[PDB]
């Protein structure tokens, strides 16, 4: 048993398409706060838990999959929803929170410490926390400016090293005091731009699928990756305006090294994209997406192969996250953008090891 | 029992919010064609099947809930999935098809004939010939055009009579034969601009919501329709080229008679929206909108008329429908538009009745 000599918790990323319980072990320093960070159990379910039914059968279900199996008992949960849960009113969302009391309250193994959705500024200040703890840049003040983005498949974050700015909201301004140091960040979640809801704009759009991919309106694919990221574009910038709102920061506020988490890590550590050193340009992204997927025949492609469930998604994604990189956020299609191994099972919720706050 | 002296079918409008259970008994003319249709049932489930697990535990209570407590026994059944299912890719609509089939398989009560995906277009032509089935416009020649629209949470449909074009999709063009007359419509279905769809890249928008009503972002709502609108419009048009798609042949084939069913017919006969006749028009929707949800106190107006869960979207949705039809289809802002009263449990399926051939 580690959590007999370290300090252990339970966090939940309950995330827009599955949910993923990871028990982590840690030691502090002279001022309580974590380091040693090591994960020593993990669980993932599917599907998201905003999207099951709000009612006792199914959330029983959900939850006792998704918390067995475990080797240590009385572990304090925090159970943290993210995006998906954020589409729905609070009436709603109040609903899925008594039932899942209620299931704590009925059993002995875990306790339950915390069960709510954060925002998508604490999620943005999470991600940064926990691409930056990996990273070792924490513990001592940087002379480079680290930038993170999460691809998620309700909203999509950014977050970078900026100094505090009247004229911008508080609400997209964190200042983080972490290891004796503070650091003042800016943080952006965009609802709505994560892929499962942006793709539901795109699914009759030829130019984002496939040759002779099935549309649902019966048309056909006809792949075309440019094509396919101008029509994306226009729904970043045109309808939220995200060139308007990040660019200008950057200008002013340069990161000079990415760090992205989410779907683009399970993209380009694909069969279908080949990339070295876990890192790609959105140059080379929209070309790969262009050559090896928008313009192929849909059926040979499906048939050379078969065991990838993203695969017809491919085209209109490798589009996407160029839009939203290059046209939305203003970085340049030749700048190195490291992305983090899937296999590491890194999320936001080392930063919620690290720091214990959210927005009030 | 009606079905032992009149034909009887069971069809279910598996939409993208709830399923609609109707039976209905009909006569037929020397032509085999129903005449003298009743609905004789009805029952209503929420939410959408195309959101369940799809696995045989929930699947199954979700059927069973749907047709209990029916009246009649041992009739043919049609179950038709609509703009929520075309989300999903084929594989995963099989799941929920597979699941369905073996539910049937396992009773007696309910004789399944057919349950599939309809495509949009198919949809369209039935939204049409319900609406005209009940404004008794299909037996005879009409003198005058009558557009329908169907306002769902997943897609819109819009259809309207339009001679044979050589130069349009004959995906978008159907020649209806109904009660010997030969019908030629122009029909399209927007996938994704339904209102749930649409809604999720609007919810932190202080223009569509209430003064200080709570963004999931953490700022105010700060409603103001006009402006709302033209949101909504840079999706409707720099997104789905909705006018360039629907204007031209609007202006061609001009409509004299708009219906409209789905959410529409709902918000306008709420307690919050006051129009007469069970019609309205465009400048009133907005202008109603504008100064009795978008410029009202949050707290107060939600004090005021607790009873409406769909209250805190009003401003959206009437900014949303004005932009829809006025900004996207280029209807007057002054013309009137029919709704059908929610009462009357009018949606499509009444064309499954009349007509059972789906597209190929
Ligand atoms: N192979 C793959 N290619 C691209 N995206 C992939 C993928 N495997 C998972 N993903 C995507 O990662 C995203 C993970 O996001 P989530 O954490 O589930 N959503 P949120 O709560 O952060 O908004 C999903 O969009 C999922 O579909
Ligand atoms: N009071 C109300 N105001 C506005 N919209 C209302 C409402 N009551 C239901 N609705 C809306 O009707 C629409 C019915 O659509 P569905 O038939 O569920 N969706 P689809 O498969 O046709 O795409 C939903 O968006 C639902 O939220
Ligand atoms: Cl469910
Ligand atoms: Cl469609
Ligand atoms: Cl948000
Ligand atoms: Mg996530
Ligand atoms: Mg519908």
């Amino acid at each position: 048993n580690p959590c007999e000599k370290h300090s252990c918790i339970a966090v939940i990323d309950a995330g827009s398409t599955g949910s993923r319980l990871h028990i982590y072990s840690y030691d502090t320093d002279d001022t309580n706060t974590p380091i040693h960070i090591e994960e020593i159990w993990n669980k993932k379910i599917k599907p998201g838990f905003a999207s099951i039914q709000p009612n006792s059968v199914t959330i029983d279900a959900y939850l006792t999959m998704l918390l067995a199996d475990a080797p240590i008992h009385n572990i304090p949960v925090y159970f943290y929803a993210t995006a998906g849960m954020r589409l729905l009113p609070q009436s709603q969302q109040k609903k899925y929170y008594d039932e899942l009391d209620y299931w704590f309250r009925q059993q002995s193994q875990w306790q339950l410490v915390e069960a709510k959705t954060i925002t998508g500024n604490d999620e943005a200040l999470f991600d940064w926390l926990a691409v930056n703890y990996k990273l070792d840049t924490l513990k001592s003040v940087q002379n480079k400016s680290v930038g993170v983005m999460d691809m998620g498949g309700a909203s999509v974050q950014i977050v970078f090293p900026m100094p505090k700015n009247a004229e911008i909201s508080k609400h997209n301004q964190v200042e983080l005091n972490i290891y004796g140091q503070n650091i003042n960040l800016y943080v952006h979640s965009f609802l709505g731009l994560g892929q499962t809801e942006m793709s539901h704009q795109f699914l009759n759009s030829p130019s984002c699928f496939a040759n002779d991919y099935p549309l649902p309106d019966g048309e056909s694919g006809q792949g075309n990756a440019p094509s396919c990221k101008e029509e994306v574009t226009s729904l970043m910038n045109s309808v939220h305006k995200v060139n308007q709102q990040i660019q200008p920061l950057l200008a002013l506020n340069p990161v000079n090294e990415w760090y992205s988490i989410g779907g683009i890590s399970n993209l380009a550590s694909s069969q279908l994209f080949h990339f070295e050193n876990s890192e790609l340009t959105n140059q080379s992204l929209l070309q790969q997406g262009d050559n090896q997927i928008c313009h192929q025949q849909w059926d040979i492609l499906n048939g050379q192969y078969p065991d990838d469930e993203y695969l017809y998604q491919y085209c209109l994604l490798s589009s996407y996250y160029y839009a939203l990189m290059v046209d939305g956020y203003g970085i340049n299609p030749n700048q190195t953008i490291h992305y983090i191994p899937p296999e590491q099972n890194l999320d936001w919720t080392i930063g919620v090891v690290l720091h214990r706050a959210l927005e009030h």
